């Protein structure tokens, strides 16, 4: 019946309506949160449905309270700690049963269906989970419209209630690939506050074998209900029992940077399943990409032809177009660059044949994600670069071909093994193949899970573009050491609104629970190639390897634009990948975060802030710092007159001797920010 | 414009219409088989087409003759001969290109359409093939449905205006994935008979980065017209120019067996890839397979469970049904049978985790494909079979789940090399996933040409059933040894009409037309354990291994029933399966067929007769035996009251002697037949 995080501040309240629907309620320092919420599910092709008629056939509780070792995180050990109620139902008429498992943490609740082995339920297609979130308000959130194959929106900060009213607008054409479902239907990772000041938000954990969840509102009761992502059949999940759905969560706070310290979703995936884990690495890198991003150059090697043939097509005999990016001279630049600067990767992408017909042409036999253009020697870059003790990135992507893919996937990462690239850059641009698939469904889902472990077992990282957002699945796989899986500093090249000043202040309240972001930051000149103009400030970008935590950072600018601002580019260099201990200072989304790390085996500290349109002077404390130490602070911030739009290369750099007893004011500009490094004095 | 086989007896005339649509017209011998018939596409989101407003660009004609010997086949030395036309058009207001190119042979005429690389036309999706074969009158036809799924019906023999009130009936229910398309709809091969005794068959060669081509009959005008089988999403045909389509065949005769004797399919597929091909064996083989299929045994090991879940299952604890088939102890009783009797190999279906689910569950991970039941000893038997000097055949059921057999397939087939098997006899039962995709469109047939050409990599050959039919690709890919795909010995097991007793006198000249049927023949005990019917004599069986010419020839029945009877049996064990000659002697699609071959590197011969509903005393010409030389002839014949509804085990067996000058003359009964060796005196 009821369930209590191991604080009190949370209660539960688990029963059935008179029609024997299964509902939930959540109730935090004694405030409604979710109101009475509704479980279950409509099948496909059934008599009955999993919606009702259920009674209790068991109820147990437990309590669990361990800790535990990330890979690479925000932590060096995290708290994993719960009450647990899990209700045993059986339907009347079917005798079907179907379990559901709450954990309440002191950071809130997470729940999921379980159907264990029985003779009346074995395979079966869910046409929709009905699972219910009833707000008890027209709260705020901050969202992004429901899509079953991007997320590469600008947030829209708005009441509950004026979502429908901005759903036109903030429903942005151009994709390669995107599908709308519903005038009121969102994207998890959603975050919301209530008038009353609770900071409330509703994801997924470990979502495996199932499809993704988007909520649809309606939004004249303020109900979200669990709105799943069909297949290319239109199908929400072909199940078999015994199986088991990913959890859904309501992350729970009266204080916003709670929100953001929470482990819960990592929490609710199953432990790692990699024994040796010392070839992951936490990874700054440089590349050839920003200049194809920004209009610079090509990812393609020639323009000879109307469309290319792998195999047919000789581009050893075709016209170069010139612009090409991924030579050998320009590799051996950016190595010779990241070697200089202590960087440990470089990313290239256009290296391989195939790039003339990526986008927009549906095309299954479009790379082969083994050979190289002519003017890329992969072997001589290869070996230049571990002579410098730096490795390349590999890039794999897909343009939607999957099949295309994992039949080339083994060789590709051999290729990886052989030439020592450890780490690789996947896309999947364009409408996945066949047309009619979707990026969310579970097929598609699968699909990059299956990547995934793949590449565990070759001991290779993968950081994915274009996949589903991440729902905390690194845990397991910690190889896993990014997604996109959002809209990232690439938007800031792509003209339109770019990316709202305030972009950066609401990403780590949805897109970053379940996993990091490549969001790759650290852009110096705004004013690109092609016309765009990135509505940041430098500080700003400073700030983001800080703020947008990533085990995975680039430094995306060109190094000719790092060597105009080389006293600012020194935060850069200096701050770590990897963190021992981290304290959000400030925090409230859509406005602006602050928030200290501690380099992970150091005594080093690296702090950033982000701040969002309204220029603001942030007040903290350093009292993160240990005791009786004194500490040397370079602080990187924005001039007074500074701003994202008009001035975004004016920052100040100053050296003041700090305590733990140290306060610190600094005025953040409109879509700027500050870093700081503290190093004990010597 | 008018193009004429080398012999002279063929001339096809190409034109414009007035409004520039395509057309061509065939004439054998002075009489009309082609009328005016109509070429090219509809397109999908094209307002235009590529149906009319042509000019003619250019015209190449060209001849070719030259022979090629197979790897395995009828004959040792194949005539490739030809005249060939070659018609550039140009389509006014779109600029485009199309090529349409035909070869006439003295057995037909062939064409397919090439786009050229051109400016104006790059990717590309076809709606529909437009390209017709308008008959000369009502024909009779030899038909089975238009299906996208299978191919597993009963022919019907009916006039062309009979098909639409026939197709209810023919249309077979019951298949565990079948579609229709249209009451008018049949595929091909599809063999026709002309009122004035012409003979007409209607297919295709070379099927390949393609849709399969069904055809629909306009029953008001008697013109067939191609219909192609839709993907996933309904298309039919995602092109990238440069492409071709498979061509499509006309094969004429004013003589039945000339139809059979003709190679004009393999000669329009381009020559073998495979540079070494003495590793590929043309295969007398048994297993443990009959079983199954007519209920004695079963697939799977245990009934302990509602579903299975591969990896979680603990089989070596599953409590055994104790009918499983494929148990160490059976599979050596068809091993040291298959020793004993000199035959190369033993095929064993449900030796791998999975069989439990294998049919209807629509199942993703149905099969690793590696992982030996806990009673197979994968390792002991491929050691004993080996030291038997015999060879397991691997067995792989896909249960349509493409995706899974592609991520396992690697592993699968170095498995095979790993323990010695050298062919693989996959499996495609089922609605392909995901669900919505065909067996048939461009985009599975991809998947079965990419098993081949990997199976070819590792030296395996591939035994395909539920694929789509052969188009002659075994020319280019000869390690493609085998298909079913259409109505096998299997379905006389299934009850209902079984197989129609003249079945095997239409196959020939239908399914046989683009490469081998794994046909399964040689049942002697024809009422089998689940009280099904086989519609065939003993003799029948013994002609199959003759008159169903394949390089992979079954021996169905269990050894008890062949040691019961062994003098018939010793047909089985004395025929080849490899030719250096062949003769069709007498034909008559849904009649009868005999036929006479000379087994490769021997001056032996070995004839069959296979007869139809109507019993019919044969007489044989013997002067295909080599002049001057004495014979001793075996005869297995039908006694008179055989027939293959009553009395299906009633044979007689005589010796006599032979020479190329003696006539002799055999009664074959309903549904009966005859085998004959001939081996020369000592
Ligand atoms: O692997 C290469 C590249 O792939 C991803 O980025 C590609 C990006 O391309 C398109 O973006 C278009 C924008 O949507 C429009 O608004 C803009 O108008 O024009 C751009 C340029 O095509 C796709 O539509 C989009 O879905 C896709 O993400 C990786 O994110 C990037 O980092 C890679 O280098
Ligand atoms: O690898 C297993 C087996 O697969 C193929 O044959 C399987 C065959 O199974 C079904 O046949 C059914 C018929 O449709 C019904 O008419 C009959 O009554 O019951 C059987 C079994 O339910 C599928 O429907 C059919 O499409 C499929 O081809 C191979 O051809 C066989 O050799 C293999 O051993
Ligand atoms: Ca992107
Ligand atoms: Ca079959
Ligand atoms: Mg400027």
């Amino acid at each position: 019946s009821d369930l209590k995080s191991p604080d009190g501040n949370f209660l539960m309240h688990f029963s059935l309506e008179a029609d024997g629907t299964p509902v939930y309620k959540l109730i935090y320092k004694g405030k409604d949160v979710i109101k009475a919420s509704k479980l279950g599910f409509t099948l496909k092709n059934d008599n009955k449905s999993l919606l009702n008629d259920f009674k209790i056939e068991d109820t147990k509780t437990s309590s669990f309270d361990e800790n535990w070792k990330p890979v690479w995180g925000e932590v060096s050990s995290i708290r994993n700690n719960y009450n647990e109620l899990a209700v045993s139902l059986s339907q009347k008429e079917t005798d079907r049963k179907m379990i559901i498992r709450f954990r309440l943490f002191d950071d809130g609740l997470g729940f999921r269906y379980e159907f264990p082995q029985q003779n009346n339920l074995i395979y079966f297609t869910i046409k929709e989970e009905r699972t219910q979130f009833a707000m008890a308000g027209d709260h705020t959130a901050y969202w992004i419209p429901g899509d079953y194959d991007t997320q590469e929106y600008n947030y829209s900060t708005s009441k509950l209630s004026e979502i429908r009213g901005l759903m036109e607008k903030a429903y942005t054409k151009g994709n390669a690939s995107q599908t709308s479902f519903s005038p009121t239907g969102v994207q998890t990772s959603l975050m919301m506050k209530s008038q009353d000041g609770l900071y409330i938000n509703l994801h997924e954990a470990a979502l495996i074998n199932y499809s993704c969840m988007h909520l649809n509102l309606d939004d004249k009761n303020f109900v979200f209900e669990s709105w799943l992502t069909p297949d290319s059949h239109g199908d929400k999940g072909k199940m078999q029992a015994p199986c088991k759905t990913p959890w859904r969560t309501v992350i729970v706070s009266d204080d916003a940077r709670n929100i953001l310290a929470s482990k819960l979703t990592y929490n609710l995936n199953e432990p790692s399943k990699i024994q040796e884990t010392s070839w992951i690495k936490p990874t700054k890198y440089v590349g050839v990409w920003w200049e194809m991003i920004s209009g610079k150059s090509t990812w393609s090697y020639t323009d000879e032809f109307p469309s290319v043939q792998l195999g047919v097509t000789d581009f050893s005999k075709a016209k170069p177009n010139r612009k090409h990016g991924a030579t050998t001279a320009n590799v051996k630049r950016y190595i010779d660059f990241a070697a200089k600067n202590g960087f440990d990767a470089v990313l290239v992408e256009g290296w391989n044949e195939g790039w003339e017909d990526w986008i927009g042409h549906e095309k299954d036999y479009v790379f082969d994600f083994v050979t190289p253009y002519p003017d890329f020697d992969i072997k001589g870059l290869n070996e230049y670069a571990h002579a410098k003790k730096v490795k390349l990135i590999m890039h794999h992507e897909t343009s939607g071909a999957v099949r295309n893919y994992e039949r080339h996937m083994d060789a590709a990462y051999k290729l990886m093994k052989q030439y020592g690239y450890d780490a690789v850059k996947s896309g999947y641009v364009g409408n996945i193949l066949p047309l009619g698939e979707t990026h969310y469904s579970q097929w598609t889902n699968n699909h990059y899970q299956y990547a995934i472990e793949k590449a565990a077992d070759y001991q290779i990282m993968v950081n994915a573009h274009e996949a589903v957002r991440p729902t905390g699945i690194a845990r397991t796989y910690p190889n896993l050491i990014g997604n996109e899986a959002a809209r990232g500093t690439q938007y800031q090249a792509f003209g339109n609104d770019r990316n709202n000043a305030n972009h950066v202040t609401i990403l780590p309240f949805t897109r970053l629970i379940g996993g990091p972001m490549d969001y790759t930051p650290g852009i110096f000149e705004m004013d690109v190639t092609n016309g765009s103009h990135v509505n940041a400030t430098i500080a700003n970008q400073l700030a983001l390897y800080v703020t947008m935590y990533s085990p995975l950072q680039m430094a995306a600018d060109f190094p000719e634009n790092y060597e105009r601002f080389a006293d600012a580019f020194q935060f850069i260099k200096d701050v770590a990948v990897d963190w021992d201990d981290s304290r959000y200072l400030e925090a409230e989304p859509g406005q602006y975060i602050t928030v200290a790390r501690k380099a992970k085996g150091t005594d080093n500290w690296f702090l950033g802030n982000v701040n969002g349109e309204t220029a603001r002077v942030s007040n903290i404390d350093l009292g993160f710092l240990e005791k009786g130490k004194k500490y040397t602070a370079v602080i990187y911030a924005d001039a007074k007159d500074a701003n994202y739009k008009t001035n975004t290369q004016a920052y100040t750099i100053r050296k003041v001797v700090v305590t733990s007893n140290s306060k610190l004011s600094q005025f953040s500009a409109s879509g700027g920010g500050y870093a700081i490094s503290f190093y004990p004095v010597a």
